[PDB]
């Protein structure tokens, strides 16, 4: 390879698109660049120390990403195969530290648009994997190339890409309104046909005595800032609703309407995130299958057996989904009593059951006693 | 090691990022720096003794942190293994003072962004552990390095990071409004075509007698401060709601809407916090596993046996979650009656049961009598 | 004005301020219909909660 092309690849590379989502996840929004300006003598744009420059950046993106991460990977991934030796080795590798890392990957892939992570044999000779921050990686196209991509989309943009317009707007409005609250304090006086000749007399005479002296037919008008709380609040409300839509998220704010408890009502609530979860699963599995291919290669060469993950091993994702356990249990009891259902299927579908194998077995031993 | 490098490390170290969360936890918010200024002759910015400078700083952060702490660690951590000797040694070490310290760690790791704690052998020769304040620690990279990191995030920022903007805004508004209430008391008079020539005559004549004398066609206008209670109240409302979201907290103010009792309605309520708790658990466990690695090293060398915590020992976190116990007991009863459930599983799922083992046995011995 | 609270005026004059009007209401009213049509025109499902 060449050392000169290396420099081109480095100097042509830019991490500003991939860091975008990371900066928003941290409440470093473009609104932090807001500054309150004014114009000099010959129109020189200048910041002015006179006025407070509030710039509020909202944690919307961090909320949505976290929600997505936890939904897909909060519960550890389960694995099933008929090849038990393989099953053992996979479980040994991937069921505790793996979980905590895969969690960091999904958040990362949602902030960066892509997350790479690299497989490598330890100094002790054991198999290991470390996260390889995509904003340090440069890609152009063991046997195959030695890194594992986890793609967020096909487009490999951050989730932020589809709603950054809204977060920015939300921030813009909030801060504007904040400035208005600050400016409301500083009252501006209009002095019509003022009595005193001295300028000193005014500022002292108002500040230390209640009085402002005025002659002629004049007086004192005050100019106070208007605070646009109402209009701001009205718009913000919409932006807020759209935000959830645009981000395919769930809003479990309490339902004003007295319906939200029912099966369909709940299903509808999660509809969009369920949309967003499925893609992300497809994309996560893609990366993970390739990950177990590499682990299979390691096992072939370390002399621990030759395996085919892509055809032998099956993965199971679990979803933390709000249900109406009371409703389900009844539907199930009706179902079985009706005889449109096996107790087997029923027990597995029962919300208070973790492992259908153990419970199906527990119910039989109960009967053989009673 | 070098003593000059030591100085560099120390002088280059800054604790302000890590003490940020500790200061807000103690209601020393940035708003405490607010001061009511004005401008001199030649534009010198100066604090003015004339006006009261309210600066109210809100306990919001402390509330959320306290809530997180308690949710994760409020109930003591439970340990299970098949190796009973190990299990004994672990319990002896970690079930009373360890609870009270781990609580202080979680609180600390949420204010600081990280917390370190150091294992060390006592003067009496016994195993001991002390908290090692992260703001006094400097890290660059027994066998392994001798300190245990408890990470708040991956980014090792405080939780405050994701909602400090809001807290500040909440403080800013409240204080401004307080100033308004303060200023309202001091009435400012506008004196048009004033009758008296003497300046003395006014301040005494108003102060001791009800009278202000005016000639010409003039009069007395008063200028009173406006108090922005309404607009403030409206904005403060939204911020508050956002605050709860941005922080992944639970707000158990009472529900105007008559739904809040049901299973799903309560699940929705804790949705965000359950999110936040799961990350924090992973991160806590990570630190804790390593802590039990060190305990294992001590045990190996102290001649009390060689163990593998990472594979033998299992940990159990408990969560204090609000439930509808009345509803669950029914569903369970229905489930068992229906035949979709073993009494075993049901007993373990019953909200009035602490130890399933004792109660499954108690019910048997009841039957063998009846 | 920028360093003191004051604007000085003589004669029989004064200071009026012009501030932008924000069309939030009409806009919110219009945006509402467009959103409804959007879902129709696009043959989509709106699973917003049912009032
Ligand atoms: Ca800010
Ligand atoms: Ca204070
Ligand atoms: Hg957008
Ligand atoms: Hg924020």
């Amino acid at each position: 390879p060449d050392t000169t092309m290396i420099q081109k690849l480095i100097d042509e590379h830019n991490p500003e698109p991939l860091l975008k989502g990371v900066r928003y996840y941290m409440c470093e929004n473009d609104i932090e660049k807001k500054r309150r300006t004014y114009y000099d003598a010959a129109g020189q744009q200048l910041v002015d120390d006179t006025k407070t420059n509030n710039r509020t950046s909202h944690a919307w993106h961090k909320l949505f990403v976290d929600q997505k991460t936890q939904y897909l990977v909060g519960e550890p991934v389960t694995f099933t195969s008929d090849n038990k030796t393989l099953l053992e080795y996979v479980n040994e590798l991937a069921d505790d530290d793996f979980d905590d890392i895969l969690n960091e990957t999904v958040k990362n892939m949602s902030n960066k648009g892509i997350e790479y992570w690299h497989p490598f044999v330890d100094e002790e000779g054991e198999f290991d994997y470390v996260i390889f921050p995509a904003e340090e990686m440069i890609v152009v196209y063991w046997g195959r190339v030695p890194i594992i991509p986890f793609k967020n989309n096909e487009e490999m943009v951050s989730d932020l890409k589809f709603y950054k317009d809204l977060i920015d707007n939300y921030d813009s409005i909030t801060s504007s309104t904040m400035d208005s609250f600050s400016d409301f304090q500083q009252i501006v006086y209009v002095l019509k046909n003022y009595d005193g000749e001295n300028p000193k007399e005014f500022t002292a005479n108002l500040r230390y005595h209640s009085v402002i002296k005025v002659s002629g037919d004049g007086g004192v008008d005050t100019l106070r800032a208007e605070i646009p709380v109402d209009s701001a609040a009205k718009e913000l409300e919409r932006i807020q609703d759209e935000l959830y839509k645009s981000a395919q998220a769930v809003d479990n704010s309490p339902e004003t309407i007295g319906g939200g408890a029912t099966g369909p009502a709940l299903e509808k609530l999660y509809a969009l995130l369920d949309l967003k979860a499925n893609m992300a699963e497809r994309k996560i599995r893609a990366g993970l299958r390739l990950f177990f291919w590499f682990f299979a290669e390691y096992l072939r060469n370390t002399g621990k057996g030759d395996f085919n993950p892509d055809k032998e091993l099956t993965m199971t994702f679990t979803r933390t989904r709000i249900q109406n356990d009371s409703e389900i249990v009844q539907s199930l009891v009706q179902g079985v009593t009706g005889g449109i259902m096996s107790k087997e299927t029923a027990v597995a579908r029962n919300p208070f059951v973790q492992d259908p194998e153990e419970e199906l077995a527990r119910i039989e031993e109960e009967m053989n006693q009673y």
